[PDB]
């Protein structure tokens, strides 16, 4: 029967009609109420970082080798060797990453939870989880799941023969399953799973380049692509051009793609010994004698022999647990011949090739040679056929780009250098970790903050509004999924930032040019104290915030953490940081949304980002508005006469019943307020705006900051909330 | 158009298809994440009972009183006043409760969040909310939401002439949905929504007893009944069976069910002005600009004469501001019609009576007699005719019994009488307040509480695994709901508690003579220091797992709260107690699930009602199998070969991969775990047991507890959860 609905229909634990079945296009803040520190087992307070530096990280190493050559009965190693295995596990955790988005990937070790554990594509890797389990057990906390998933197929690559360039560690391990990431609204998984995303073409060449942003993937439930080709059709040339779409999705070029699949493909098998009706639920659907297992064969023992995982049943190279150019050579050199695998799908064969590619379980077992139709299409487009040739000749350069690619594979969504621990972190600085300079000069202290906060204030062409309005458009670029943005590295001042119409270029370039001023008088002047711009525009903020806070009646401090540098445009590529632009900005109402993501929605989602709690989003409107923050100046949502004083009036007027809110536009983006009793038009708001007079949660929190009397308490959540988005990428600093 | 899906798919904040939707009959850990103190915008600091006591009490209901005759434009007063309106609304807030289960009450306010701002039985409350919402933020944080609902009707009641036995404040704010409560499983609501309720059985007498436990209200949507008549069949006979039933399982007679409709429906009267179809969208479902209301009524100002909530047009009385016994003198006296209102719905009117009956908006005009369906029920059922006919002769009488049913409605999901705030509490204590008495002699000191734990550890008849048990045994009867249950008062010692199956009665029986004697050796020999049993419960508990700790190599001071009186058989009503007996105990391994609701469910249900995290559930059932806890003293579970000591051996020995797990039973309640190696059954494992190494996300915390090294973690984690547990009804140490 019916999707998304259980047969039974529990009165238990959540169960029975939910407010989101009625209702089901009403905004949710359940994003906003994921990963809380109460729902954390180490506790709120773990510090990951200090565990990992402790861990003996050798010996973690050394044991893990270990592991891949002891074969375990439930799941014995194809060739004595779960090397294969276990690089797919690490391949499989860092490639659900999307470039645009920057979800997915493996830093957060979400493939141990739902739904990620239970995706078609990563069959039998919870296999794979159970076998490095007693690694995690051993050393505890002071690794994590998400650390050991992408290590152990680093140390399986090294010990089968290829030297990486190193590792980072630091991702710290999460709790629940994220359900904040779009990965598509199909209603099935692959072999379907993909109507939406193609909007139902079904051509499979001419649709290629037209997958559905930000999506990464060709079906709901695979890596990137297809391993039969586009919709199951063996045509290895379309097989490429969805390859090069999804992995631009990734944001890997032709080189890095190539080099990813035909080093990857060095190594291991498929497996598709049986047919799938042979094969039970998903771990998800699994009963409880699986344990967390799932997939469960019922040919012989299910393992061994006859593992079925892909269905297709394809050994690339004549030493699966050693590295070499043998993939290469055997698709270039290769005749290829359509055939089936004993699960019935898709794959290619040499014809009049030798008989030497061996069993995994029987040595005096051979078979011929075999390809995927995803490996054909290295061969079947010009440039990667023009890579493949030579790499052919010249191993040693696929052996470069392949340790590259790799090392970005694993470390895209880790954030910058300073988050990366462990003793062979990688000296050289990659584009793609949006490098930074070290610091320069000794660092200002509480004294200089105080002097350069009085002389940001008093500089001409800075006022409050423009001072929070700037600093925030420089913290909102952050995102924690992939630990990209943020304030650190004054990347507003550089391409493409600067020219973000959601920035106000004409005004930004005056206001940057009065903290260059004031940079300017600060620097040389101090002794061996020298100031960044990125340090002045979020002190410059801070400092507005203050004065706000001040003329409002509220002394408070609020706090300032020195010491971020100013990145180079050379260390700020334009492509990446394009993913980073906003098309909507609910703090400084700018933009809108779309059919499909409602501008109410594309803010709840940039909180989530931000790690916003509703009330923390809801405190943070409400004083942009009083601050006159917008983007453009506009008074859209200032619903004040104290424009740059801290007060609660945002919400105060939002709830006023003498005002009465209609829609202006067609679109329901622009509404006006009207008081009822003069029938005069008194404000303009937008739908970031009077989404939290809406809501019933979000209008609950609005009800709090516009009780009478809460002055104080508004202005010491705000700093607060504001005091945690300016300090969100600062990695730099500890404890 | 799909039920539970929206028709635009949104790509952001959660938009696209997530875990529960591929896997909807996974257990869900979301009712152990709801009331995080992160989400709350009053801090988790926050301390109601503390503002409430400052509150200016007098003032608030000054202010309640004077808002009821200032009408105001946008939704003008009936009769000039909104007393009626606001009986309804404090009615319905309190009248969504349940006492087999706890659950709905006033308690939490939750008519302000989904689903109940937006049931069709709400209709207009809405504005209700809104009108008060000025009292609200006069007053701040000094009276919650919650409170003030009800405090609004309980001063309307007053102020049209019927004094009340008085007030109880104390409930505080919650700040999302509780998506917890089973409200039935139907996907529509009245005049649907009920054909999973009655098993799609139409017979309307013979049903009326039948409906689905533990449902209170006949269809999703309502709060009781249907004022049409059972499906819209206007048969008063009929509709009085329903009352019955319905009342009754919000767990009140017959003479207060007459009483609080009788009562009620002395005021104001319903809305059935103009046809559905001019009647916009539930709040949940309204645009923007409607700022949370709902309903938008398109005829005229869509308010005043044209107002529309349930579609019936009847005014019960000739005073609808002003207690009268007018209500049962027409129901009785007048012979009724039925006729239709001017929205279509049944009713009934006075045939050839007085036309007296007052038009809400003009002093001049006047109507017949109404009343609905379910009024007539009233004198259509022998035992209501009975009341009704008293009470026509004897009004004191019905004046008496409302007060006390409408006290008892607002007031019987508030907890203990410690937990009643302001200076009108009543003073009777009834015995829906499972009511407790004042200590014996003095409260016992640290050195008393050393001599008790040492004599309980040395007593015969007590050991580690029965202390630890019963104590468990007694406060897994709280639930947050309606903060009835838990350790205080002893009732373990008293009927029903002492002969529940689920309590193992003679092993119970044998520990409580044991502690008597410990409290008999103690109470007059120690001047006039006297412990309770209630504490020596829980002391024996406490002192059972700080030495379970000690051996097993864990040194921590377990810590003791005294204080707990014990209860009187007097106040132990068998009735009111029943409704806490427990299907199963996950906590002790005690029984099995239905065919609606799994073990492992009916676990995560009563871990949400003692407010317990993910991380706290585990912990406290992986201790509870170390310490040989079982209800039973089986070794179901138990898996560890040191039985007694504080160990995490119930997670180490669960995940060892050289155990397989099978089913033994048929009922899926029973496993057997096979040592892979010898073949030897080595455990035997419940459905409660098993989900830990299952459930990703419960599993992944299990695999915390299992790392080598964490003993000492696990010690300190199983104390604090212990620790809360065991104080979770201590609201005289709040007070
Ligand atoms: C277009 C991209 C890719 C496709 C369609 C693809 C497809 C597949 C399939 C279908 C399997 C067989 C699963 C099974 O039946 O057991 C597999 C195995 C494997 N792939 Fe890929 N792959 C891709 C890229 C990569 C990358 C980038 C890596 C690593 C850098 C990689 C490394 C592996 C390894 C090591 C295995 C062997 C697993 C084992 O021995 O058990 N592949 N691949
Ligand atoms: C069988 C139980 C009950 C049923 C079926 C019922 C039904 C109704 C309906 C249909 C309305 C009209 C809503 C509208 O159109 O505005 C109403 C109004 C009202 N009921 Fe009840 N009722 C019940 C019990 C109670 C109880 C227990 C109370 C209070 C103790 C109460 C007090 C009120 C009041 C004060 C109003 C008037 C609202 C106003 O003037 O705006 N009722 N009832």
């Amino acid at each position: 029967t019916t999707f998304g609905r259980c047969a039974v229909k529990s009165n238990q634990a959540g169960g029975g009609t939910r407010s989101h079945d009625w209702w089901p296009c009403q905004l949710r803040l359940d994003v906003l109420r994921q990963f809380q520190p109460s729902q954390n087992p180490l506790g709120g307070d773990f510090d990951y970082a200090e565990a990992f530096q402790s861990l003996d990280y050798e010996a973690v190493k050394k044991d893990i080798a270990a592991l891949m050559t002891e074969s375990q009965d439930w799941w014995p190693a194809d060739f004595g060797n779960y090397g294969g295995l276990f690089v797919r596990m690490a391949w499989h955790s860092a490639g659900t990453y999307r470039a645009m988005d920057g979800r997915g990937g493996g830093g957060m070790g979400q493939q141990r939870f739902a739904p990620l554990n239970s995706w078609p594509d990563n069959q039998n890797l919870d296999k794979a989880r159970r076998l490095i389990w007693p690694i995690k057990q051993k050393y505890g906390n002071k690794i994590s799941w998400a650390d050991l998933m992408l290590l152990t197929g680093n140390v399986a690559l090294e010990n089968m023969g290829f030297k990486t360039l190193g590792f980072g560690g630091g991702r710290a391990d999460t709790w629940q399953s994220d359900e904040a990431v779009y990965w598509g609204a199909e209603t099935t998984f692959v072999p379907q799973g993909n109507d939406v995303r193609y909007n139902n073409s079904v051509d499979i060449n001419a649709r290629a380049d037209k997958l559905e942003k930000p999506l990464a993937a060709t079906h709901m439930g695979l890596i990137y692509v297809n391993p039969e080709g586009p919709n199951g059709t063996p045509d290895p040339a379309a097989s490429a051009k969805d390859i090069r779409e999804a992995f631009g999705r990734m944001g890997m070029n032709d080189t890095e793609t190539v080099a990813l699949i035909a080093g990857g493909h060095a190594f291991g098998k498929t497996h598709g010994a049986v047919k799938g009706s042979n094969i039970g639920p998903a771990p998800e659907a699994a009963d409880l004698g699986m344990q967390g297992l799932g997939w469960h064969n019922s040919v012989g023992d299910g393992n061994g022999p006859n593992q079925m995982t892909s269905g297709l049943e394809v050994i690339w190279t004549k030493t699966p647990t050693k590295w070499s150019n043998g993939y290469l050579e055997s698709l270039i050199n290769n005749n290829w011949t359509l055939v089936e695998s004993p699960a019935g799908a898709h794959q290619w064969e040499a014809v009049n090739g030798t008989v030497d590619y061996p069993d995994p379980f029987d040595k005096t077992k051979f078979r011929k040679a075999t390809m995927l139709t995803s490996d054909l299409a290295l061969i079947n487009d010009p440039e990667y056929l023009k890579i493949s040739q030579r790499w052919l000749e010249h191993p040693e350069e696929l052996a470069d780009a392949f340790a590259k690619a790799w090392f970005k594979l694993l470390h895209r969504d880790l954030g910058p250098t300073t988050r990366y621990l462990g003793p062979e972190v990688p000296k050289e600085s990659f584009i793609w970790q949006d490098p930074l300079p070290a610091r320069e000069g000794d660092l200002i202290d509480d004294a200089d903050v105080d002097k350069l906060k009085a002389a940001i204030l008093s500089t001409d062409g800075l006022d409050v509004s423009k001072l929070a309005s700037t600093a925030m458009a420089c913290a909102t670029t952050y995102r924690n999924s992939d630990k990209r943005g943020g304030c650190n590295g004054a990347r507003i001042a550089l391409e493409p930032q600067r020219n973000w119409v959601s920035n106000n270029p004409t005004q930004l370039s005056a206001v940057l040019d009065a903290l260059k001023k004031v940079q300017s008088d600060f620097n040389g002047s101090n002794g061996n104290k020298k100031v960044s711009l990125a340090d002045l525009i979020v002190l410059g903020g801070t400092a507005a915030v203050e004065k706000a806070a001040k003329d409002a009646g509220v002394d408070i401090k609020v706090p300032f953490s020195a010491g971020r540098v100013d990145a180079t445009q050379e260390q700020t590529d334009v492509t990446q940081f394009s993913y980073l632009e906003p098309q909507a900005d609910g703090f400084r109402n700018y933009g809108r949304g779309t059919a499909r993501a409602r501008t109410e929605e594309i803010m709840v989602d940039k909180a989530s980002q931000l790690t916003l709690t509703p009330p923390e989003l809801t405190v943070l409107v409400g004083g942009m508005r009083a601050l006159g923050a917008n983007y453009d100046g506009s008074d859209v949502g200032v619903f004040t006469a104290n424009k740059g004083k801290l007060t609660p009036d945002f919400f105060v007027n939002l709830v006023d019943m003498n005002i009465a809110w209609t829609a202006s536009g067609a679109d329901g983006e622009s509404w006006v307020g009207t008081d009822r009793k003069s029938r005069s038009e008194k404000y303009k708001g937008s739908r970031a705006d009077l989404v939290f007079g809406s809501h019933a949660e979000l209008r609950a929190i609005a009800e709090v900051y516009a009780e009478n009397g809460n002055q104080e308490k508004f202005v010491k959540d705000f700093v607060a909330a504001w005091t945690k988005v300016m300090n969100l990428d600062r990695f730099d600093l500890k404890v």
